[PDB]
Formats: C-alpha cells, structure tokens, sequence
C-alpha cells in the first residue's frame, strides 16, 4: 500500500520537467516538446504562466493545407499566442487523490506542480499514476473500461489529415487499418509533432504535408486480453512504454482501445470505492 502512502503528489511527480519562458519563441518548444516523454512544456518565470501541450503546437498549422514563411512564422511565433494561460496546477503539498480527481473530473492529462509561491517544481501527467495499481487488488477488467467504438483511419492518408481528426475528436491516438480492415499500427500526436517539429525547423513543409500515416506510425502492436486486469494493462503500459493497448478480434480486426486516460478513470473508481467497502 506504500504508492498511496506518500505525503504527497511529490512521490508521482516528474522534476525537471521542461521550461520555457512567456518571451521564447514557439521555435524553442517544438525542439522541447517530447522531452522525458512529457508532451507538453510548463511556460514560466518566475511563477508558472501558461502550459504548452502537444495540442497547442500542433493547432498552430490548423488553417493550413503552409509555406517556407509561414513555418518561419510560427517559428517566431511568441509562446503567449498559443500556450494555455493560467493553468490548473497542484501544490506540492497537496494529495494525490485530488490530483486524480481533478484529472478526471476536468479532463487534463497533466498537472503542473508548483510551490507554495507558485513556482513549477515539477509534473504528473497520466503515465504516473499508473504505479499506483501494483499495490492494488484486481477489480476490474479492461473490458469495462476500454472504448469500443474505435476511430481508425486508413495507412495510406496524409499525416495533416491524420491530425485533424485527432484534434477534432479529441484522441491522442488512432489506429491504423490496411485493406482488409485489420490493424497494422497505430498514429499518435507524438508521431505528428514529431514530423511537425521537423517541418518547422528546417522551413519545408514536406515534413509534414509530405508524409502519409504508415510513414511515422506505431508499428508495435501491444495487445492485450478484454478480460485481464486493468492492473495488469497499467503494468504492460509501464514496461512497454506506451499509452494505450489494443484489443483485437480473432480475425485482427479492431474491437476495443484502453488508455493511461481510461486506466486514471478506472483508479479514481476503485479509490472512490474503497472508501465505500471500508463502511
Ligand atoms: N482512436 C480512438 N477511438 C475511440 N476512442 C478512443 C481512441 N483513442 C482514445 N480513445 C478514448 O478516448 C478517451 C481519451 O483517451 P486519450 O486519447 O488517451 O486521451 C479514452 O476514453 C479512450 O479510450
């Protein structure tokens, strides 16, 4: 029971997370974004201001289908623009249920951390809290928690409209599909920026615009069974480090998709419900 144990978000957190300032340009970021694996960037001085995620950087080719100058633009584009401003963060202090439950219940895949004078100390994104079901009996399978109309998107479609449905539906990953409907991997918004961050800093836009979705995704398939646990799908997502597993049909065809999202879900349930069986 000791990951629950902690005094505080501290045990969970991820220090030295990256920084940049309002005034550093959005050039800066895109070198920055996927650094440690956190996907998004705390913007502070002083006291934290804004946070740059994935979403934000990639939004900023949104009303594009791009030349030399408007990728030096972007570039050049001040933080502020597209950061989000005020935040919501979490007290170093402060517990590590109420991280969970704002997480949850607000919908955000990280937490700032910050100090009593406001100062990011570090962050929790949603793979943190995924420790926290080895001390945990099993009590749900992943079945209950795995979504199962899945959005997929064909290998051969262009990258640019890749991310478009992603943004737009709100998924970080999709599931890519070949002729015969089956999967053959999975695109990420890790994949995007990636090639996005590229376009950026060399000022070609073939990067990005040029790329079709076989070209950068996932190619590791990690399956796992509908009826294990969600302890041990939290487990495998540690090891294998990635933020998703598929359930697959016999004949390869797609039948569900579990996230860290759905798994941070499931532990603010199973918290939720230990207080109750406790009565
Ligand atoms: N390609 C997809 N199709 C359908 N649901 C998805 C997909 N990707 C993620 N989800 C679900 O959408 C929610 C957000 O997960 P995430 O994309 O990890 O932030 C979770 O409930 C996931 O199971």
């Amino acid at each position: 029971n000791l990951y629950f144990q902690g005094m505080n978000i501290e045990t969970l957190m991820i220090k030295n997370p990256p920084i940049l300032s309002k005034e550093d340009r959005l050039g800066s970021a895109f070198k920055k974004i996927n650094e440690g694996g956190i996907g998004r960037i705390i913007v502070a001085n002083e006291k934290i201001e804004g946070l740059l995620t994935t979403r934000d950087l990639l939004s900023t080719v949104e009303s594009y289908c791009c030349s030399q100058g408007d990728l030096y633009h972007i570039s050049t584009t001040p933080i502020i623009d597209y950061m989000t401003p005020n935040p919501v963060t979490v007290y170093n202090t402060s517990d590590e249920f109420t991280a969970i439950n704002i997480m949850v219940t607000r919908n955000f895949g990280s937490l700032p951390v910050v100090d009593i004078n406001d100062k990011p100390v570090g962050i929790v994104t949603e793979r943190e809290f995924l420790l926290l079901y080895k001390d945990l009996d099993e009590i749900f399978p992943v079945k209950v928690f795995m979504s199962t109309k899945v959005q997929t998107i064909y290998k051969e479609v262009r990258l640019d409209q890749a991310v478009k449905l992603m943004l737009r539906r709100g998924f970080r990953r999709l599931p890519v599909i070949d002729d015969d409907n089956k999967v053959v991997g999975i695109v990420t918004v890790v994949n995007a920026i990636k090639q996005l961050a590229k376009a950026v800093d060399k000022l070609d836009p073939d990067y990005f615009y040029g790329k079709v979705v076989k070209d950068v995704m996932v190619t590791n398939l990690v399956t796992i069974d509908e009826l294990a646990s969600v302890n041990r799908a939290a487990a495998e997502m540690i090891v294998k480090r990635i933020g998703s597993l598929l359930i697959l049909n016999k004949d390869n065809t797609i039948r569900g998709i579990i996230t860290e999202r759905d798994l941070l879900i499931a532990l603010h349930h199973i918290l939720v419900m230990e207080k109750f069986k406790e009565k």
